[PDB]
């Protein structure tokens, strides 16, 4: 994962960091119990 490893490890800031690092995205957040790094 990219920061999102469940409610026991919710590095949302890291998911946003990841997605932001990819030109085209604005950010990212940990969805599905914080198991999925969803970029937007």
């Amino acid at each position: 994962g990219f920061g999102c490893n469940g409610p026991w490890n919710e590095d949302d800031l890291r998911c946003h960091a990841h997605c932001k690092s990819i030109k085209g995205y604005k950010g990212g957040y940990c969805a599905k119990g914080g198991f999925v790094c969803k970029c937007y």
